[PDB]
């Protein structure tokens, strides 16, 4: 059973992980990065990306990540194809257990992500990348002035609808319940846009199927009500599934301070912003950000973690 | 005298400004961006950039910014060539005074930057981009295993030397004073690396000239001591000028909360992180970051500001 030790170990091969790698590599820290199951993170599950600063045209999640990876390898970053299933961050050096073996480190950067949960329907699965999306901020502008649907029943859903109501010509919010479980402000604003605006509520409804053509989503089928099989079809260009995300932090339960599954970082404006509750352990990307959730913000925090780790490893 | 009004106004055409523009543009906020004197920010004053995530090869500050600008224009961002010389953020809408006219806005994003101050020497000026640099994190790896010099006498200088001492084969810290005015920890660590390490102190010295060849810096000339013209030449591959930066915040004095010239933002992990002391005014990039100072971090905060402004303008 192998036990490998590196000064700096990075977890995750998405934007956050790779950027942390290039900054640590160009800092001469000889970083080791564990890719995780999904090599490339969430971006590999997407098509066109037109909000990455500097790439106005022809970019895709896969292409961006391929470039990220190449950049990381150019600086001799040691890429290990594994996935951590257990850790002990209460002892030095830190110990992480994977499938290919165990790893130890003096400084750790967690960039494991927080992927979105979907409905699990076959039709929905068929339209992913071609109409079905999980991030309004990412694909919303594609549906500028077109009818759009958002399905969910909490803050995440209402937030998506609110953000889409200034971009789409219409926003159809769908939920199985009669009401939405979101914070009072969002509910008031949502109702303002409903009472006299861009939003059309579809409560007590279940998404039976996502329909469309060779180009993308063209409709969505809803049913249910109350003791009646009342069905209604909606013409829609896009479906934003907003039922929630799953921060990859199970392995960290009882080890780090978490907030709704997210790793809590020091944040602030005085340095050591990616620091977790444990001196020497840092977090970047989605796993520690539930507000912006962008590749650029993820790469920014990835950069910060590498620099924080550097200063930490240098006793500063 | 013209008074133009836009829902959202962005100040600065560096990474932070442009990224904020693409995120606001793709948010359908129809942003107006005032470029400032230096169109493109600090990156235009540089050559090779190999720490921008996704661009392992052939990138330059100018090329990155040209791409940033094109991305911003692709989404119909209104670019105005001006520079703000006065503002009033205590009234709504906000009022900013330029040279081409006055501007008003419902939400403002400040991404004015914080450029580095140099020594002002003719030789130094001659070697900028070819040996003389102002950011270790940016150009340090270029001098991996080579002799390097850093000139300054405070935290910024010592920090640069410390960061370079794990990358360069030698680090020559130069200052006109006998000691360094930095925080105790940095001084202890600096002395550890001096007593038994990578750093060679050159106190009570003045940089008389930066010398080099068609490829770059090859040396640096020092003089002074104490009542004696004692001169000493040093073979060095790079000179990092670390005497300080100048946050472009004069116009904001008495208007916003500042910290050593930097605009204080709310920060945190619960959203509205780029918010300044004034509801509706946001800051991104160098002007609000004196720790990382990277294009990627600047673009990240630029992204956040646009999203914070969006949520603000939407009454959330
Ligand atoms: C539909 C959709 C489209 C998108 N397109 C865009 C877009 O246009 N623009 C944009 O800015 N963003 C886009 N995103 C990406 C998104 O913004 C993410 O927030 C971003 O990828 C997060 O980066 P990350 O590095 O933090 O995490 P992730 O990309 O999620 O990567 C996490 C990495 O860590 C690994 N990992 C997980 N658990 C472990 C473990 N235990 N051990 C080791 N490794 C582990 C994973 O395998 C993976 O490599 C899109 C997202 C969605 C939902
Ligand atoms: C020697 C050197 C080399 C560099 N190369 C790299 C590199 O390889 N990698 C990297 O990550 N970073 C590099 N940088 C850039 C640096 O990291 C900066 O921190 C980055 O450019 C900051 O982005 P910004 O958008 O906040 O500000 P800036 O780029 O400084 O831009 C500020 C903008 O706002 C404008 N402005 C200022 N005042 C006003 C006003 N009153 N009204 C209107 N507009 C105004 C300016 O004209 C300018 O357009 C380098 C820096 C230096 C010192």
């Amino acid at each position: 059973g192998t036990t490998k030790h590196s000064k700096l170990l990075i977890l995750g091969s998405g934007p956050a992980g790779y950027t942390a790698a290039v900054y640590a590599a160009r800092a001469n820290l000889q970083p080791v990065l564990i890719t995780g199951m999904e090599k490339g993170g969430q971006l590999t599950t997407t098509t066109e990306v037109e909000n990455w600063p500097g790439d106005p045209n022809d970019l895709t999640g896969p292409l961006l990540m391929e470039r990220m990876h190449e950049h990381a390898t150019k600086f001799e970053t040691e890429i290990i194809f594994d996935h951590i299933n257990k850790v002990d961050l209460q002892n030095r050096p830190f110990r992480l257990n994977g499938d290919n073996g165990e790893y130890t480190c003096d400084a750790l950067i967690i960039a494991t992500g927080a992927s979105a949960r979907y409905l699990g329907l076959p039709s929905e699965e068929a339209f992913k990348g071609r109409g079905v999306s999980a991030c309004a901020t990412c694909d919303g502008f594609f549906y500028r002035n077109q009818k759009v649907a958002v399905i969910g029943g909490g803050n995440t859903a209402v937030e998506e609808a609110l953000y889409l109501s200034n971009i789409a010509s219409e926003v159809h919010l769908i939920h199985r319940r009669d009401g939405f479980r979101a914070e009072k402000i969002l509910i008031k604003r949502l109702m303002d846009k409903v009472e006299n605006g861009n939003i059309i509520l579809h409560t007590n409804r279940t998404l039976e199927e996502v329909t469309g053509d060779q180009m993308g989503v063209t409709g969505v089928r809803l049913r249910d009500t109350q003791n009646s099989d009342n069905i209604e079809s909606l013409d829609v260009a896009g479906l934003f599934v907003a039922i929630g995300h799953s921060p990859n932090t199970a392995i960290f339960e009882g080890q780090l301070e978490l907030e709704n599954g997210y790793i809590k970082v020091q944040s602030g404006i005085h340095g050591n912003a990616t620091q977790t509750s444990i001196p020497g352990v840092f977090a970047a990307g989605d796993v520690m950000d539930h507000i912006y959730r962008q590749a650029i913000t993820s790469a920014g925090t990835g950069c910060m973690a590498a620099l924080d780790a550097e200063r930490y490893l240098d006793g500063l």
